[PDB]
Order: C-alpha cells, then structure tokens, then sequence
C-alpha cells in the first residue's frame, strides 16, 4: 500500500503543497520532486533529487512547495520514490 500523497492548504491564490511518503518497508530510497508552474505572469520550475532513509509505516513529509496559482496557470508537482529494486512510485499534484 506504499503510496505518495499531498497535503494542501491555501491562502487565496497562495497554495502550500507538502508531499507525503508512506512505505510498507523501510528503504534507502531515491526521492525526486519536480514542480512546474506556467501562465500569464511568467514561469517557475524546480527539480530536486535526494537519497533518504525512509522508515516503514510512517508518513514522511517532503519539503514544502509554495506556488502562486492564478486562473489558467498550468501547474504540476511530480514526486518519484524508488529503491532501485522493485519499488517504483510516482504521483502528480493536482490529482
């Protein structure tokens, strides 16, 4: 049931997205966070790749993404958790 989810809150057009990994087996895992926002007022992009010790059964919060999302912006947050064996999980926000 190992899964990536997203906790989200908002101040008007100001959104805070905190990705959460919960794994059934602990892991020395490769974690990648991509973000892209684009629209009328320009654009913003992030990428990060990190190896971390994630325990089992315990939701581990990834770094905050703070995005100004206007009407008709195109936005994406993509989180990928892998152990380089048989775990490969990937989820996008919004859902």
């Amino acid at each position: 049931s190992s899964q990536i989810t997203f906790n989200t809150t908002q101040q008007g057009d100001m959104y805070t997205i905190i990705p959460e990994v919960t794994l059934t087996q602990s892991c020395l895992c490769r974690v990648q966070i991509l973000s892209l926002r684009e629209g009328s007022s320009g654009q913003s992009q992030t990428k990060q790749e990190k190896t971390l010790s994630l325990p089992a059964n315990q939701p581990i919060a990834l770094t905050k993404l703070s995005l100004n999302i206007s009407p008709d912006d195109r936005v994406k947050i993509v989180v990928t958790v892998s152990d380089g064996q048989s775990l490969h999980l990937s989820q996008q926000w919004p859902p």
